[PDB]
């Protein structure tokens, strides 16, 4: 029952079913995975893929035969079990190098190094044939006013994502990026803390159409907005390029439960929108097993993530298939509002005299818009009740 | 001391001073004030202008000239007292017909009521000489998952706005229109929730260059953001068109309190910003004094708006006049923030060995960033410590 | 199919279904529901109960004769319904003369005016036979630092309540008072936030047996509190008088949405809770239908509540009983966590070399607590995939 | 200028200036600090104390002889400069063992095992002269609903309390016990989340005399509360027994910034309460300073903790001596707040004509509160504007 298989493209980073479990609190309860290990545990799972940051794969500062010995491993393991990668991302925040940041850091030479060992893992995921490359820039940001002058950081950020396509570009690669917003935590505020304010910098890059987003459920969360209405932005923007599946309860530190817990009404109507607008990406799950669990415990919560997925996929697929809830929706003029205000143009709209003089504004006011009903035809679908 | 005049350009909607005091479980607690007694209290208390909402001025349901002689009124005063109309805007949320949206309403009849709404008060704005038009969508959004689908809202949205923009060009007028963003009430969710998600969407409209942001302090901090850090955003993207100031603690109902009030470190980084960038738009309060005030004690709430902007003013000049805040930003790297840095361009980056393969990442990572010290003596500087 | 039937114990307060719409930016969008219509149309869904504030029931300033007429209309409805009245309320937050509080206000005259006025009407619920007077203090609080003494508003507010349970025990009337916390909105800041205050505040009161609380799922949510813990310990103390059930998304105004919307997966676990421990109070809900509904959507909405908590109940009964289940709480040491630490005694414990000195805390930590399978088995059980 | 003495008792956790800025996403960016180091640069910028886990001074695992000798040098230390150690406490939320909790772990060796490291760090804190024992139940809680049953972990903690008050009187130790609470992090949802459910706690305890609060005004703002307003009701039940002062930027993560960051003005009115009811326990320090300084920058941070209480302590004298200050108190009914509302007694408030069938309602609607003219005297006394 509700079994993935790799056609459902469900992903998974190295880091997360390999996350130790240390907390600023506490000490790891796990010993650390070999990602080998991982890639075989998970494809007997029904995982389609794997996702890496550089430094997961490779050991910060191995030497360059360390670096290939690795790299050999790992492609052993993607080909015994046909396992992808198509996302990759640089881990530029565990080092203390990057305690002000990496492309946003005061220091200059920090700023060329942080993309030195981007470009470099560029290389490596495109040989690994990754599609998407991932920036978190999870350091760039403050907890003072005065630390940094936030024009000159985007700036320095923009500066730093035009060499990246420029690199890209002058070789040739087949390779997108997506930036994945997060609000705060680690740093006190986080430069692009949210999927608008990543879409609207965009905008402003050399090449546009080479960027996109990552959005992760939980991260909208922590700024207490709608991660379902967020991602139909990014969507209406053309942006969206990968997704962060997990789960998050409400306004407080980065949980990354496993996708459907924490606001479980909220991963229905994403599920409903991504199979509805016909996303085609990787379903990427960036989410941490509990630091209470064995490694028996870690397994089950990455079944759980795509399990989780799968029931929703078909409730939200039931929802939309239900004659009763089709004419629900009639009867609160979703359909209306797909028709266009005024295709006849402003100077129609000008004289309609329907549209103003004669409105009948309190007739209007009067019809009842049905949501509540259509919001219980919702809730019986999810829980099975019809 | 700290006494605001005409050149301070501080600015106050008519629906400020003039709220009565009705919140969601509460009747009026102040009469209602007439617009030009408003006018006058605030032009002799140092204010430079005033704002309205079209429903402010003409009461809903005028006849055409009752809204001749309201308007008339109006004029004779704003001409005996010297004050200016630098923004107007419409009131799309208060009447029962706008329950589901004026611009994003499933009924399409609705839709174009609201733009015929909209385009009278713009002919009406344009003839009291106001350069921004404002539109805060508070009625834009949902309850509960499907009422609303975003995709095809955000395509409403845009014909809506592509409009407005038509009908401006058209006549010829020299007004450009601002964003008010704000994330929630009275809807469960707004659309464009953030800064971030308007200027966005600003970029997919058909003539992007008539159309700003009006971000207001409390609606960013009501989803945990930091304000400074949006407001530089917008100014980065060139968008900042005008602004809402007063004040807001943390995230919960929109409290409008006056200016200084809520997050005060917050108001001295946001002067400092605006003062340094040379921010010269209207310094607007969008502010409630609260039920509890008579009407000595609204006229107190607007003196103490414009008087703590004037007390943050002189403390921002002061602390960035200090030498030793100089060195300290020095000492902070905030003169490296501002280099480019790859001016030399990416085939040099690549090449330069400094960079990368004889980086000494321990000796960066041990450079302190000397942030505290540096904030203390913001700190000082904001409570006149030094 | 899931059918409330009057012995589930639902309550609706006047209040909820008869909400016309006014919110702080809009007008209403329903006329004014007759007391005795709500009656008749909550006792057909099959409603146990309604409550009331006393100006619900009768309007503000109605003479005697005009008090008894609305009274008796009232009356009459209820014994042609079979419906029951088991909790009443005051309103004392909507006229002006509450706007800084009813017990805490700072002028005394209206403290002694907000006492008489709640005296008066527990006389009035006495008669229709109200169990629980619940008090809501939601214009006890503050906008700003110096309006309010705390430590002499928890003074006034124990000299009120005291008052209160001296006027009961005097008359000889078996009726309990409820506190409802809430932790903002209208007042900036509310006194008794929440669940925890109002219940340590209990303690301090002559007779703390009269006293317990009516916490309501949106306001400890308003707090980002997880609300089955608040209530697990109100029922811990003994305390839980009464609930108001409703849903609400996260920190944000008090949105008072229908149960089982909002967070979804606590409501799951509130009434495992509720079930689990034979709470047998009423099953109140506290709760607005969205102004976007015209009368229909109103019945609609307030049949949601009722179906919503018996399709839960439903479920967690399943989960509870489930032998796979149980096998987990086992697994994961549920049975371990009720059994005493030490009933051996502290000497026993002091002497206990394997409670210590031989303890061996590696093997310890190296269990896990399998608590991730454990909550995939109740997701099953709540989406009905098991 | 605003320079500490011992007298001023502010004091440090080893902890805090000892924090080497490991974060969930980060390696340490600072070395250890020798405790030894720590209470010498401590005494040099005027703290009167410093304060320890068990295992921030005996390394976890440390022989009894090791044990002895990390003591003899700390007592050398405290010595040599006239430090105090006025406040000890447990780490039992680092070890892996305590992934599940300390006092309300699932499994019950590691309960006892909890009490008995509790009860050996007791002994020790009594031989270094501590006043007060404090409880952080960091790890005492849940990430899922069915993980935790809360009325049985109460059981539990109450058994753990009631064990340690039962050892401490039994040694006759004059030694009283302080919970910490916080709402979340590192658990889902901490157990006793806030200052009012610690306080309803401490009443169900055998001997709650021995029992108080020690609040940290970071915690209580992670759930959006009024810190103040929490430390108020703390004070009027008699149970502040100690406090941690730092910052937090609203509701997020756990910042632990250095007191006077963060709520300014909140700080301001805690220090304004604190020396008004003649707090006398320690002003303690709870902070991390951030990870992106050095040695050179911790000691800045901490010296800042101490300067922003000073200036904050002066700026509250000056309000409250302020003829002008007292007379808009007066203004505002404060003096009104402080009398009993009823002194008469219940039959003479009945009796009362004058407050309710004669009470003028309309006229006490009608005063102002004069409460914003009041707010901004107290900001122009913050800010040094008068
Ligand atoms: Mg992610
Ligand atoms: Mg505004
Ligand atoms: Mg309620
Ligand atoms: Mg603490
Ligand atoms: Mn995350
Ligand atoms: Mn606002
Ligand atoms: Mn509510
Ligand atoms: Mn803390």
């Amino acid at each position: 029952n509700y079994q993935p298989t790799p056609e459902d493209r469900f992903t998974f980073g190295l880091w997360t079913v390999g996350w130790q479990g240390r907390d600023p609190f506490g000490d790891a309860t796990r010993r650390a995975l070999d990602p080998v290990e991982s890639v075989r545990r998970l494809a007997e799972l029904g995982a389609h893929g794997v996702t890496f940051h550089d430094d997961d794969l490779i050991p910060f500062g191995s030497s360059d035969s360390e670096r290939e010995e690795h790299v050999k491993r790992f492609r052993q393991a993607l080909d015994d079990t046909g396992m992808k990668v198509p996302m990759a991302t640089t881990n530029l925040f565990t080092h203390p190098v990057f305690k002000d940041g990496g492309f946003t850091a005061n220091d200059r030479d920090v700023r060329r190094y942080a993309l030195r060992k981007t470009i470099r893992n560029i290389d490596l995921a495109v040989e690994l044939g990754a599609e998407t490359y991932v920036a978190w820039g999870g350091r760039e940001g403050a907890e003072s006013g005065g630390a940094k002058d936030v024009r000159d950081a985007l700036d320095r950020m923009k500066e730093a994502f035009d060499l990246l396509g420029e690199y890209v570009t002058s070789q040739g690669y087949d390779i997108r990026f997506a930036i994945e917003p997060k609000p705060n935590e680690p740093r006190g505020d986080i430069l692009l803390p949210t999927v608008g304010h990543a879409l609207a910098f965009i905008e402003r890059l050399e090449r546009p159409e080479l960027y996109g987003v990552n959005p992760e459920v939980g991260h909208e969360q922590m700024a207490g907005l709608n991660f379902p209405h967020g991602i139909a932005q990014a969507l209406w923007a053309g942006k969206l390029f990968h997704i962060d599946l997990n789960g998050q309860n409400g306004i407080k530190y980065d949980q990354d439960l496993r996708f459907g817990a924490g606001d479980l009404r909220a991963a229905f109507w994403l599920v409903d929108l991504l199979e509805s607008a016909g996303y085609s990406g990787p379903r990427h799950f960036d989410f941490k097993p509990p630091r209470t669990e064995d490694f028996d415990g870690v397994w089950a919560s990455a079944a759980g993530c795509m399990r989780n997925y799968l029931i929703l996929k078909e409730r939200a697929a039931a929802f939309r298939a239900d004659p009763e809830v089709q004419e629900a929706l009639r009867a609160s003029r979703l359909d209306e509002l797909a028709r266009p205000t005024a295709a006849d143009g402003l100077q129609a709209l000008l004289d309609d005299r329907s549209a103003f003089e004669e409105f009948d504004v309190d007739a209007a006011a009067a019809r009842g818009m049905a949501f509540e009903r259509l919001d219980q035809l919702a809730m019986d679908h999810l829980l099975g009740a019809r």
